[PDB]
């Protein structure tokens, strides 16, 4: 466990999906357990038929939800033994040559979110911010892009960080609830607050595949700003690959 | 000379070619002062100032082949925290030097450089030296480096008061072998961080307008030998800048 992660997945509405996902992630190295919130709230759990399956190489732990809330995930499940932890949705196939590479890069910056998808703010008006993506023109005034943020679907992160945003104002907690999205970009807040460095780092994704609301993520940029008091995220145009995966891919 | 850094460079009979690399790394960002050692035998100086002005000042240096062997040196005139260092057979373009040098300011202990190497054992205590023609040592897949030459790297310049400090068995075999000091550096700079002595930082355009792998090989044995132990550290992180080339993300 001290070397490993846990990998938490919340679904809705998507069970042949879930399946088919947790087989691939089940045979994942240095998967320690994998949570499945439950967000179906009055409806059977699959944990029967995933048991029939069995046997599998890793606990899974199957949680029915109160309600249906997106920040279920974010909680502090007492189950998490590891420091890291591994945030996938459940509709995106991340290759396990690339989830053991984001670990391994994890495990030398624990402190910071390791993703595959990058995303920023940018301002043209003071005070006023707005989401986006490489759509967008960068903010330095130097060569290529930069990237503020890295959404935690797809992302490795200190299991710390969740009872962190526990404590978080519940000004944030409200904001969270009232979109019923947003998170990430409450916990890109909140990590880069704490660490005083970029909130996370770009790995670049060799074979991720996939079987946000743009408006309100703006929104909730520029509410957070207020209950901060402020815009932390810090640009950042460093983007991690692994050297020699694919082969030559250095010259 | 906050912010900035300061290159140092070797020239070996190539006036021409010497200042027409100069032409273009005067104009780097961030570049403080430049300083030139060059082979004596009359100095590129009086030409260089002919052709002024400039924007950063460029410090001539002679010296006989014997000390230039050593690109270890300690000039009083480095101001900066970082240096610079280029083969005068290379030239790296401004947007791989203004990049790598933002990646040394996050990771001033290591030397972010362009090229990359390795050592490898297939037999107990004996090691060689080698680039990505040699079979990974590392875990699973891809490859891995455990050095980052000084040619073509950014790196703090107290690393080169550190190298001074380096028993003496280190400083004679430095001086009896080649090359090597690119050897020493890697050595010297894990055993004070203990992470990997470098970072590799992919170039987009650096161009060469002679490693001693043998040498290398024999210099990485001796110094396992001198310093009783291998610190040299696997790493497998190939840094790219967001962005540049557009869309190299996806």
């Amino acid at each position: 466990a001290l070397d490993s992660f846990t990998l938490i997945m919340q679904t809705y509405n998507r069970t042949d999906l879930l399946l088919r996902l947790l087989n691939h992630y089940q045979a994942v190295p240095s998967l320690h357990k994998v949570i499945v919130v439950w967000n179906n709230v009055g409806e059977k759990g699959p944990e029967e038929l995933w048991n029939s399956l069995g046997p599998h190489p890793i606990p899974v732990i199957f949680k029915p939800q109160t309600a249906n809330k997106m920040r279920n995930r974010l909680q502090v499940f007492p189950e998490v033994e590891t420091n890291a932890v591994l945030m996938v949705d459940d509709d995106t196939l991340i290759s396990a040559q690339d989830l053991v590479f984001a670990f391994s890069i994890w495990q030398q910056f624990p402190d910071q979110i390791i993703g595959f998808v990058p995303r920023k703010h940018v301002s043209t008006s003071s005070g006023i911010y707005s989401y986006g993506g490489f759509e967008l023109q960068t903010p330095g005034p130097g060569n290529g892009d930069q990237y503020s943020m890295v959404l935690i679907g797809a992302s490795f992160f200190n299991s710390k960080y969740l009872e962190l945003f526990q404590k978080q104002p519940a000004a944030v907690h409200a904001l969270i609830d009232e979109t019923q999205n947003c998170d990430d970009i409450a916990m890109n807040f909140l990590v880069t607050r704490h660490t005083g460095k970029p909130s996370g780092i770009f790995v670049k994704p060799i074979n991720m595949v996939n079987l946000e609301h743009f408006l309100q993520r703006s929104y909730c940029i520029n509410k957070l700003v207020n209950i901060y008091d402020g815009m932390p995220l810090k640009y950042s145009n460093i983007m991690i690959s692994q050297f020699g995966f694919p082969y030559a891919n250095h010259k």
